[PDB]
């Protein structure tokens, strides 16, 4: 790509073209970049200039889409919030962040932070269009880090995507997941990487915000509740993530008429790297743009969405390892071009002088169709130091899988003891080892 801000780029192609619906409002481009306008200049009024660091705290709502075109439109650096993220957590992290504003639309309490207001004044206050220009720090969820990135960043995550999930001039995505997630950012820079419609709305039933709209990013979760209340859906696509996907969701939803599609992402990557339609193990081969390689089990990431940097007390610090690669702590497997997650080498544990990766144990008993879910977790042994415990849900009954893994698992994995998984725990590996430890 764009040589101006994407919104004006979009204004001048198709201008009356609808761009957006808040709340059933439909706005055109030219519209749009209006109303932006209007807040883009109230916000520099208040003193908001290039390079602003700017805590955005709040929920998606229609005043937050626009709060963040105007915002970014100034060219400050934004850093939406988690409302819900505890107040000790921010005073912790925020004073490392170089930021200068709070906008609340709650109450700012970081008197550090000048609280912003919407304010609408006149004027087409807009910084100089920069692809390169920081738009957004989010929290990675130890203390959260801020992965930084560029315009360009999520422009190049936005054409990876819709380069397996066409999203063209009609179609319409709703703002389903938080923009203080990647998952949120990335349905915004589709939105306007495409020129296409987005819908934001405030909070009601999912099942009557996604109406008229054609495309949606949903967790597992949010896609079960609308599966459960059997609720009408009418979409083109679901790009879920968050976590792995399991197939039975996915095949539910088939029979409802839902295409889905599922991706392994990362805050790092301003949402999707790897993904696929839904149809195996693998997270699918990565987006164009995106590259994979695995070394010593790790997955290493390479891509035009990457990062810039995390923030790190005050200055940008790069992602990348001694080759140029992000370094992600998940462990993995290529095979013909396809990417498997095996599971998080910061679960790793050692037994005896062996590494017992818990996610593989998992893997292999959960193929036993009595059972629904399979922990392998850690507990204290003097000889070899840990020894693998499962912690089980079975479908019915227990079943004694005892002699059943002799053939399936080496000694070193075999459980030690088999329990039961507790009603607390259904619907944290930290968790269940302390757990087991009192058990
Ligand atoms: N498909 C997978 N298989 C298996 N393990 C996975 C996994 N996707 C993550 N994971 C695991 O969970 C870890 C972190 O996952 C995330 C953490 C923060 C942010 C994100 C991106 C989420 C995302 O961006 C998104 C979420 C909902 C709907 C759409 C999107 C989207 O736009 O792409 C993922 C990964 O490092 C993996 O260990």
């Amino acid at each position: 790509i764009f040589s101006d801000w994407p919104w004006r780029h979009w204004r001048q192609v198709r201008g009356e073209t609808i761009a957006l619906r808040l709340n059933d409002e439909q706005l055109n481009w030219r519209e749009l970049c209006a109303r932006v306008d209007e807040l883009a200049s109230g916000f520099a009024v208040q003193g908001v200039v290039e390079g602003s660091g700017v805590m955005l705290r709040a929920w998606n709502t229609p005043q937050t889409l626009l709060a963040w075109l105007a915002l970014l439109q100034c060219g400050a650096r934004v850093l939406p919030v988690n409302p819900q993220l505890p107040q000790p957590l921010l005073e912790e992290l925020l004073p490392n962040l170089t930021l200068q504003f709070a906008l609340v639309p709650g109450e700012n309490t970081f008197p550090a932070l000048t609280s912003l207001h919407i304010q609408l004044v006149e004027g087409a206050h807009a910084a100089t269009w920069q692809p390169t220009r920081l738009c957004s720090m989010t929290l990675t969820s130890g203390l959260p880090k801020a992965a930084v990135h560029t315009y360009q960043a999520h422009l190049a995550s936005a054409q990876g995507v819709l380069s397996l999930i066409p999203f063209g001039d009609h179609d319409d995505w709703l703002l389903s997941l938080p923009l203080f997630h990647v998952s949120g950012q990335g349905i915004m820079w589709r939105w306007l990487y495409a020129g296409a419609r987005m819908t934001v709305r405030d909070k009601q039933p999912l099942e009557q915000m996604l109406a008229g709209c054609t495309h949606a990013s949903l967790v597992p979760t949010q896609l079960w509740r609308l599966l459960v209340n059997r609720s009408s859906v009418s979409l083109k696509a679901v790009l879920l993530g968050g976590a792995a996907i399991p197939v039975e969701l996915t095949e539910q939803a088939r029979e409802q008429g839902i295409r889905c599609f599922c991706g392994y992402g990362l805050t790092e990557f301003a949402s999707t790297v790897c993904a696929k339609e839904a149809d195996l193990a693998d997270v699918g081969s990565p987006l164009p743009g995106r590259e994979v390689k695995i070394v010593n089990n790790e997955v290493w990431l390479r891509a035009a969405s990457m990062a810039e940097g995390y923030w790190r007390n005050g200055q940008l610090v790069s992602l990348v390892n001694d080759e140029g690669w992000y370094a992600t702590r998940d462990r993995g497997e290529m095979h013909n071009g396809k990417l498997t997650i095996v599971g998080r080498l910061d679960n790793l544990f050692f037994s005896g002088g062996e590494g017992i990766q818990p996610e593989e144990v998992e893997r292999v008993i959960a193929a036993h169709p009595a059972v629904l879910q399979v922990f392998i977790v850690p507990v204290a042994d003097k000889e070899f130091g840990h020894r693998p415990v499962a912690v089980m849900e079975y479908d019915h009954e227990s079943v004694d899988l005892s002699e059943w893994v002799k053939d399936k698992l080496a000694r070193f994995q075999q459980p030690v003891r088999w329990l039961t998984l507790p009603p607390e725990l259904k619907n944290s590996r930290q968790a269940l080892k302390e757990w087991v430890q009192r058990q």
